[PDB]
């Protein structure tokens, strides 16, 4: 699933979209997606001016867009999030956000989201959605 | 502590500053944030484009820096959040965010966020920083 | 009227669109409207970069807007306006806007806006219109 | 005077600083300055969506910048706008900026100011500054 | 040919699109546009942070879509450009492109262009496009 | 080298710095640097709309930024550029930039310039530097 495909899963939209393609998909199981980190995006120069580095904050949302692409393929809103931020990402970096289902219902879902820089993972979280 | 002094003990800038003014502060104790939400802010073009609403995760953000207004007048690095979304958050709301210190270490720091409109709350998260 | 609304209402749009919500209408005659002022919006990293200050003209534009959203409700184009900057504006404040109209025809109107602060008047105007 | 000289006299820069180049400068008299308008400047997206216009309010700021440059050459902020915006700029148009000085003391200025493309007039003012 | 017209002509958008106006048309022959350049032009915070100068590959772009104008009123991508870049392009100066074409088939346009301030030469280029 | 020091190494910044990390590096003679390509960049909203695709002069604009890295590791302007756009970029490539030195002399420098996703050629250019 290219860039073009993915703008029109997601609601999100630039500056707030940070999927950029769909690698690996299992239907009502798993997904993997690609974020590209660029210095030329618009946080940077915020976080930090002295250093560029991803906030946290948004890598979480990379994978509840990830998770909302493997829903919608299978009005979704965070829930909730449970997240341990191991590892810095930077400029240069691609990001791996991979999703697994916990437990989809009618109303809401529950899934475990790692996300990568090669093979070490930088972020690990748990998520819940709503269907607002 | 108005804008012009928040801006110089928090690191982050625009576009990733999420705090306007201290309204409360007991040092080693407690800190109260305010961050008016204003519909002419960039990320609400992309979130969501149909309907301007606060991400969840700005609202962490928000919330970590509070945190690191508390410590520094007492670089942090978010390591966990432990957050509950509950109630969404719309351009014209002034948004309270709330740290109670939970322990705090030379190397690391817990805390409690509560962030609220008015004195609904709307997201309650546990913290983790890192002295990186 | 909330963003939402307030956003079809009125043309001007990110990074020009300077109301947030209406607080109190009253048809043909009265419109209070709210701007909350955000550190977080783009004019504020130019105006100043030392110092962040709303620029007077930007309040004259919300005033206009909240005029505009007046006679809606009841394409406008700023046609005159005498105005007194009174008191500044920072980051962190909620802006008022408080519009009486003096005088309405097919193809033209004429106002008095109150920009406040709580209830300190920061900004005074008298604006006209024509039905461009 | 060229744009890198105006940066330095004019404490506004990006996306709030509307002068180009000074064209003609007597001291304690007058100044014409030029401002390109191009459809390439950020508040054009947003005055409006389906039709690019320059905003009045932005050609006031536009005459007190030149004024500014004008004082500085012989902090100040907008105290007073008396303004006519008698005909529309777009994207393509060379806005000539006059200022003639009414009268300077120590602590305020106030000054008329003509606003041209061409040499048709579309903006005029009587502006007064204070010495904050 | 005014801004409104040139921007559905051109699929391009802020923050790329780069023509303001056609001066002057002959079609299957000839076209002159206008590209007004203004220090509130986003690119120039970045290049450069010192010293705002037009970047030459912009001036690459504004002859590519003066071409595409030229063609429309007779998707076009950039298939090769032989480019001189004479002189440099500051804030303040209009930017006149003129683009003769040497040779147009079903399938592909191979153009000449010269970027002008005043009757000053700054970039000439040889272009060539393909319909993709 | 990392994008914390490219940034000091460019004089170009955001949003025109379009190199992310050095990849490899002999002086005198050849530099390949990386690119990250994301759909969260802010060229890409309008080029275009309907289908984001990496405009081929920002392109350039690496390559000629990988060049000056490739210079000041052993003020520079691109002089020339003669450039073939083989085959489109989108977000979610990794741009592979690599600059091999043709002559350099006290003022000015001439190189040959590949750009590759993957080992795909994309771009194919000669550019040469003038020492401003």
């Amino acid at each position: 699933v290219n860039f073009e495909e993915v703008r029109e899963l997601v609601p999100q939209k630039y500056p707030f979209l940070f999927i950029d393609k769909v690698i690996e998909l299992q239907k009502e199981a798993r997904i993997v997606c690609l974020k590209n980190i660029s210095g030329n995006e618009p946080f940077f120069a915020g976080h930090f001016p002295d250093f560029a580095i991803m906030p946290g904050v948004l890598i979480v949302e990379a994978l509840a867009q990830a998770s909302i692409i493997l829903f919608k393929k299978s009005v979704f809103l965070l829930a909730s999030a449970n997240v341990r931020f191991s590892k810095p990402v930077f400029p240069g970096d691609q990001l791996i956000l991979e999703i697994d289902i916990e437990k989809v219902i009618s109303s809401a879902a529950i899934v475990k989201g790692v996300a990568k820089v090669g093979d070490k993972v930088v972020t690990k979280a748990t998520l819940s959605f709503g269907v607002a």
